[PDB]
């Protein structure tokens, strides 16, 4: 069902993940962990106490969908393991330092073409796909983006409403 999905999504904030590769992304599935850049990273820290949950929405940069969406358990730590990122050209690696926890909620794909009836209020009403790295969706527009995705009945909810 979508009740327990539901709950965990109440009063919840959203922000879009734009990962340059696929590779971290299944990083992040298999580790349970993420690492953004400087900016974002302070960004999301400071919504991590502001709110209930803190969602995050993952998109591969040229997928054409979304690769599913997971809750944040922790503010961002370092030193506990140097995750082995595949960095862009360019990016180098203490750029990425701060790791935070997440719990995946859905791991199933979403392509873009479902969700062209979702505008997002804070990013000037352009379609939800559209948005840099963190950029924040406003709670309707992400409450039905993560009701759109197909369900993951690997995935128990009871623990995540647990850690909130
Ligand atoms: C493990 N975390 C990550 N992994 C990958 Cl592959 N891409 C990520 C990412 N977090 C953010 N992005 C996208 C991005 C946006 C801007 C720049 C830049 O200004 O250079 C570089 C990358």
């Amino acid at each position: 069902g979508t009740s327990k999905l539901k709950y965990v999504l109440q009063d919840a904030r959203f922000f879009l993940i734009k990962s340059n590769n696929h590779e971290n992304v299944s990083l992040a599935k298999a580790k349970g962990v993420w690492s953004t850049l400087p900016v974002n990273e302070k960004k999301l820290n400071l919504a991590f106490r502001s709110a209930r949950s803190v969602i995050l929405i993952f998109s591969v940069r040229e997928s054409g969908k979304f690769q599913g969406f997971a809750r944040l358990s922790s503010e961002s730590h370092h030193g506990g393991s140097p995750i082995h990122w595949v960095l862009p050209a360019g990016m180098s690696a203490k750029m990425l330092g701060g790791v935070f926890k997440i719990d995946w909620i859905c791991r199933r794909e979403l392509p873009f073409t479902k969700s062209a009836h979702l505008t997002n209020p804070w990013n000037e009403h352009k379609p939800v796909k559209i948005g840099r790295d963190g950029q924040e969706i406003e709670l309707e527009c992400g409450t039905q983006l993560c009701l759109l995705f197909p369900p993951d009945e690997s995935i128990d909810l009871y623990q995540v409403i647990h850690k909130m």
